[PDB]
RNA sequence: UUUAGUUGCUGGGUAUAGACCCGAAACCAGGCGAUCUAUCCAUGAGCAGGUUGAAGGUUGGGUAACACUAACUGGAGGACC
């Protein structure tokens, strides 16, 4: 698991400005994080199906911000998703 | 109570022997054969030419990851002509 150092290393590589904890490129950066280090988890634990309901949310949700920043600001997208090595 | 036998030689018959001659399929004993053939052992040799294209491997797509998937390789078989 991330410890709280961690995720404030990726807040504030990600932040935009003063405090920023919500914007999508934290939010996704967070999440890709946390995607990644389960990946691990999952590998031993192959039948945990309780805890995959969890991680299929988190990558939902990084699915919708990612949409939704694409909409605001195709510039941004392609920077974060280029940062992140995410392919879509 | 029956009062001529016996020993030779020749001849007829019988018995024991192959016993008038020829003829089995067999049975037993001791030896000779695996240069043919059956199986095995050791050491050598042989199988023109042409097909088909298993496992495995590489790359790419895809996935949140897995799955899935296309091409290229690869050269299996009491496999095919």
């Amino acid at each position: 698991a991330l410890t709280n150092a961690d995720r404030a290393e990726i807040i504030a590589k990600f932040a935009r400005a003063e405090n920023d904890t919500g914007s999508p490129e934290v939010q996704v950066a967070l999440l890709t994080a946390q995607i990644n280090d389960l990946q691990g988890h999952f590998k031993a634990h192959k039948h945990d199906h309780h805890s995959r309901r969890g991680l299929i949310r988190m990558v939902n949700q990084r699915r919708k911000l990612l949409d939704y920043l694409n909409g605001k600001d195709h510039e941004r997208y392609t920077a974060l998703i280029g940062a992140l090595g995410l392919r879509r």
